[PDB]
């Protein structure tokens, strides 16, 4: 046998790891499928996509077009059904009908061998109308067969009966294919709206207590649910539950001695009261957390649970497991790194002496969580584990569980975190805090929606409690504003670490991006009541935001997005669509002064003609404006962030 | 099972067709195997290449480097042997001795652990001597492991003792590698030299006849050669050789109807005289085609036959097998065309009613012309035959005769040919003729040189009897210099068509690239003596250029070509390099004025320092220049067309 068909059809995408991975997408999601189509000889080609779904049947006729001409790389749109595994097919052909109909053209009023051309037709259409299931198509084609046929009409009449409209249709739908040759089927993995699309708010329980109590439970931090909801999130991220080591715990501010009062640091996880499996003591019990689940769910909340890898020198594993540690020389196991970061309270899993029983724990405590009602994980620094182990662990829960969701938090080189990806993390954090000029956003966010949506979800958080960045430390409130709206529009999940509403941006020291009086490391109580009386709070924006994103299917797609000039380096402007849903944002990125700006847009990428002149929202504002080509807008930080604005 | 290994080893290249073809070289060729290689953490990785030859035996050790930092793409140069199947794989590791170094180096001044610290590299020693095959290798990792161990020594004395030049040089040889990771072995197909490096000559033998009978023999042709294997060429390239049709022969200047003394198209092949495994009658018999073919191997010229799957209307083909032919409804069979070329004279073959008697006779075809020592074969338009027919045929030739050299004339769009490439054409027809301003040669010598080159082998024609280009038609003499010298020291395989030397350059009318008066029409004759006595031919230069060629190993290979910037935009330099030998090539595209430039050479690329002054031969004179960083250059149409330089 050949490698190439009877019509060659090549380099089917997308692809991920040459077909051994699944490409992605979630359900009501479009992409595109593409491939190099062409013949020998000077005939017309066709191609379709053939999508079957994980009972093996195929979806709709679903024909291609030529991307561009002469460049024989031919596309169609899919749109992703109900979740599982499918997979996609480009057949290839031979178009004659397209070949003939444009020799005829020509031949017919030239007189050069009507009667030969014409037959020709006939033979071709018959074929047509064989193939045609529809009776009232069928006799459309033979109705047209029969004038082709018809020696007692003129030529450019037998002609004409050939090429009506209602004659297109029926061809369009089902054309005379020659010669159909099939790629081999491609994987592509359907996964849940959840997996694309939604707003996370991540918050520590135990600040969430009374002057009682000052450490928080779950009963007590059940009480912010309303509020989170309140502001239109849909996911709540809590940091480890997990009862937390004495030995080497840390104090305030990642001291190294924790004195007699201070908590500790969630991530250093597991005592002689439990492990991964356990809730910390002075946050209730199971009873308690299955409260908190309950109370979250009635308010459209899910729930996400860290799931870090890794525990402190009194976790039980240390001394049930110790081939799951690397031991030094004298027996001691050495604290956790991630240069320059050090974690001394902490110690690393070793996995080349135990696979097996490191996957079948893993696996059985998250089976415990998902009992329990959580079906997302956040997991912690996975590109420190083996990529293979997240491979297997990652098959294995979603081998029966498809629904469950993991977050990759990788912060790390491009290889790893897009390999991560691939080999089935649904979501991704990304470099979005360290992209803040419109060049880095503009370059960032067009690799983001191109080919790396094929295997990759990005998370937006606009902080988390390791980064504050300077942006935002330099900027104040105007500033959180601003990262607030682009994170909200330009990627389908965002997030914020509570605090972000406040405006909280006081380092660490300069040069860090770490808070001063950091939460991984003491309670912060925060007076919610006080901020939003005093109007401090950005919460009312957030709210907006996410109202806008559940109002406006645009925002909640990642792929289609498209950069418009402007003539100011501080002023960005883009647009995303949906169908008929066209959203258009512009955002001046300096946080101190106010920016005035011509911004041009690329007309045909809104579907409209150059001269036209269509009206927007500002739906921050309620103000309606009317935007053609080039368009003046004016951006004042503490009143107009940016312009989020809706085609009407 | 997983994917992705212990240690990912990721996207390796050359790939062609995702591995279901073959990546190519010849014997002697170097080239670049890549891979995407990193694991968890923050630990070091090694990588290596593995080739395997025919008979399965992994060649030399063969380590990787990291080609930029940060990217984790690596990557070490392999040179093909001899020719056959072989295949290549790269193994990913922990290279657990770098790491520990790295951290050695800064705890032993710090005075942190150095105890532990020592003694860990001591066991990592161990472990290193235990796996080198050599006795002296072995005590070398033993002494640093003693050194290590003795704490009699300062702590700074038994580090260095690990680190010194004799241990890396063992270590560089046989590293510690950990958890060793292998790639999927992919193919490389190695062929002979000639595939990718020879000059080209193409002729018409029955215009090389006598004043007694002007239809030149294969007897009168041979005659010829002499001059042919004198200007250095190494592949004699004949149009057809076999009786032409009568019906529908064409006239002189690619008229309709043919006189009774016109001697028609070569291509129009075949008579009741007999067909594709028959000689013309003109030009003598098969014992008199063995004559020339033993002449020419006398010389060191191979003969390449023309091979064009088609025939004219008194072809024997036509009445035995009506199937191999798409007739209309009337029986009759349309003239072959290739818009808005017409054929008149010829028909085409239809594939899909005997694709196995077609690809059975073409094989018998060219097994024929074999076993009279035809080992190279032109393929005329192999693009209006399907492309999986290719594929078997050179698959049944290459599996008993591998040496068997096939050229593809496919001047189409690039999907097309890049696959027929990717199929199994040894050598491709190119864009040459038609880049001729310095950006056009350098966009497409880029594209050729670089990822193209795992794939194709160019065959530079600088004319062809289809193609005289408006550039030697307008530009005369200095313009033929000009393309001989681009064309043969920009490809490893170029070629000309008879008349190129006398610089024949008038068209068939303005905006053709025909010639007038063609020789596929009518016999040439052509005064050789007369034109070397008249000092009116070029041939000295191309016997310069050839004699360059063989003694430069730079310019018998394709990958290595840098080009270098100048000031003037038709003043184009580039360099090649093999081994020791590097030749710098500088061109002036301008046939009417002398151009003046300053050429600002990359020394870097050069193998030298930005300071340095090298000596250079300007091998067309003679001349020598002492050539740094930016040089001037004045060349003169009519006296220096270029310098092509070697590096003394
Ligand atoms: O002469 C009348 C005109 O003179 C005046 O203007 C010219 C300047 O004097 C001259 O310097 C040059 O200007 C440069 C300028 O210096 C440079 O900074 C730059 O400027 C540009 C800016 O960088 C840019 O930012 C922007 O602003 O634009 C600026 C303008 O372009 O580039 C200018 C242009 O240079 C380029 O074009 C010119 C003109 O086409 C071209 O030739 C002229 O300059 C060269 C070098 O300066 C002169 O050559 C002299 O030096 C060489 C080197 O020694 C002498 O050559 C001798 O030795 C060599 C051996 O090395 C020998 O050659 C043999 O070996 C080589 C291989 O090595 C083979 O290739 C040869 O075949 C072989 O023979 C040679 O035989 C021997 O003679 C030479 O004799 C000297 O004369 C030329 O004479 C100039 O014509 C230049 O190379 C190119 O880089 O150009 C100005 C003209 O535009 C007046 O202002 C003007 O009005 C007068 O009409
Ligand atoms: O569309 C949404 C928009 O709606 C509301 O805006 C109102 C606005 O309140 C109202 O006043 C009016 O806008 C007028 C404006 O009043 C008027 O002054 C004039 O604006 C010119 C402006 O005063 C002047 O400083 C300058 O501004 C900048 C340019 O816009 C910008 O393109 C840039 O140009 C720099 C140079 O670049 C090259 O070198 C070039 O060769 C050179 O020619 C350029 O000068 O920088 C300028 C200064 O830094 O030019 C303005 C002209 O456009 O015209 C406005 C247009 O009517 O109506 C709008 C409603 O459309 C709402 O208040 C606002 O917040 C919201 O954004
Ligand atoms: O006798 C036939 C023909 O021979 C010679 O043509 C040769 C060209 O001179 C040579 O460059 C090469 O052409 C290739 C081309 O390099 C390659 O890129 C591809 O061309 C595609 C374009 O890539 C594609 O964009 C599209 O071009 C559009 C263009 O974008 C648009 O702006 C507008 O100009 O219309 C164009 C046409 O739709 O399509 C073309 C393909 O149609 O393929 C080309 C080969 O087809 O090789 C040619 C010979 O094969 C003579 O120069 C020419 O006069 C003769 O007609
Ligand atoms: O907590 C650690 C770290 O966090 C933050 O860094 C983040 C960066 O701000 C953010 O941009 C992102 O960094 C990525 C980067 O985007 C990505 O391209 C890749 O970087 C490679 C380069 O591609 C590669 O060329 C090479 O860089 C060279 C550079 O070309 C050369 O000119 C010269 O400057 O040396 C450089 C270093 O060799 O290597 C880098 C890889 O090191 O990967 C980056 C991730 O490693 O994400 C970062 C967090 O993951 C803080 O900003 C930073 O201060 C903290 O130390
Ligand atoms: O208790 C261990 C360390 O926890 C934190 O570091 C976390 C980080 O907050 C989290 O986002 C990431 O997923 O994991 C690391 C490692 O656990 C503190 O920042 C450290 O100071 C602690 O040592
Ligand atoms: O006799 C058929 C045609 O032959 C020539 O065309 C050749 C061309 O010269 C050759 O390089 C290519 O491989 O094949 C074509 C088609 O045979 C003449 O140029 C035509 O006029 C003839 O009709």
């Amino acid at each position: 046998p050949t490698v190439v068909g009877r019509i060659p059809v090549l380099d089917v995408r997308p692809v991920v790891q040459r077909g051994r991975r699944p490409a992605k997408a979630v359900t009501g999601e479009s992409f595109e499928v593409s491939a190099t189509v062409f013949r020998e000889g000077h005939d017309a080609v066709g191609a379709n996509v053939v999508l079957r779904d994980p009972r093996g049947r195929p979806g709709p006729w679903t024909p291609m077009r030529e991307l561009a001409p002469g460049t024989d790389r031919w596309g169609a749109t899919v749109t992703a059904g109900e979740t599982g595994t499918w997979s996609y097919t480009v057949e290839a052909w031979g178009d004659p009908v397209t070949t003939w109909r444009h020799h005829a053209r020509i031949k017919i009023p030239a007189g050069l061998d009507t009667d030969l051309v014409l037959e020709e037709g006939a033979r071709l259409y018959e074929r047509a109308a064989a193939d045609v299931p529809g009776r009232e198509d069928r006799r459309e084609l033979l109705a047209a067969v029969d004038a082709l046929r018809d020696e007692s009409r003129p030529a450019a009449s037998r002609l004409a009966a050939a090429l009506t409209p209602q004659v297109d249709a029926v061809l369009a739908r089902h054309p005379l294919r020659d010669l159909v040759t099939s790629s081999d089927p491609l994987p592509l993995l359907v996964e849940r709206e959840r997996a694309l699309y939604g707003a996370w708010y991540e918050f520590f329980p135990r600040s969430e207590g009374t002057p009682h109590t000052p450490h928080g439970t779950f009963r007590t931090a059940a009480r912010r649910l309303p509020a989170i909801a309140a502001m239109g999130f849909d996911v709540v991220y809590l940091p480890p539950i997990h009862p937390i080591g004495t030995t080497h715990r840390k104090g305030r501010n990642n001291t190294l001695s924790a004195t007699g009062d201070d908590v500790g640091v969630p991530w250093a996880i597991g005592s002689p009261e439990g492990g991964h499996d356990s809730i910390h003591p002075a946050l209730g019990t199971l009873d308690d957390f299955d409260h908190f689940v309950t109370e979250a769910g009635k308010l459209g909340l899910e729930i996400a649970l860290d799931f870090a890898l890794q525990c402190s020198p009194d976790h039980p594993w240390v001394h049930k497991h110790p081939e799951w540690f690397h031991h030094r020389p004298d027996g001691t196991i050495a604290h956790a790194e991630n240069p320059p970061k050090k974690y001394q309270d902490i110690y690393p899993i070793a996995f080349d002496a135990d696979p097996d029983g490191l996957a079948t724990e893993t696996v059985r405590i998250l089976r415990h969580w998902m009992d329990h009602g959580v079906r997302i994980f956040r997991v912690a620094n996975p590109h420190t584990k083996p990529v293979a182990f997240w491979e297997r662990v990652i098959a294995d829960i979603n081998g029966t569980d498809p629904d469950v969701i993991f977050l990759a938090e990788a912060f790390t080189r491009p290889a790893m975190m897009a390999t991560l990806a691939q080999i089935g993390f649904q979501q991704s954090y990304t470099y979005f805090t360290w992209r803040n000029t419109k060049q880095e956003l503009t370059e960032y966010l067009t690799e983001l929606s191109g080919e790396a949506a094929s295997y990759m979800r990005p998370n937006f958080f606009a902080n988390t409690p390791d980064i504050l960045h300077a942006y935002l430390q330099h900027g104040g409130r105007p500033a959180f504003e601003v990262r607030a709206v682009l994170a909200a529009t330009l990627s389908p999940t965002w997030g914020i670490y509570s605090g972000y509403e406040l405006c909280e941006n006081t380092p660490l020291r300069e040069g860090s991006e770490e808070y001063l009086d950091s939460e991984k490391y003491q309670l912060k109580p925060r007076d919610w009541t006080r901020a939003a009386r005093e109007g401090t709070t950005i919460a009312p924006l957030v709210t907006r935001l996410n109202t806008i994103r559940r109002e406006n299917p645009a925002l909640r797609q990642l792929r289609d997005l498209h950069f418009h000039p402007t003539d100011k380096e501080e002023v960005i402007a883009y647009s995303k669509r949906q169908g008929s849903n066209t959203v258009l944002v512009v955002v001046n990125l300096d946080p101190r002064h106010t920016q005035e700006a011509t911004v041009s847009l690329d007309m045909p990428q809104l579907g409209l003609d150059w001269h036209e002149s269509v009206p927007v929202r500002d739906e921050l504002t309620g103000e309606t404006y009317h935007w053609g080509r080039a368009n003046y807008v004016r951006l004042e930080p503490g009143r107009t962030p940016a312009h989020v604005c809706t085609v009407l």
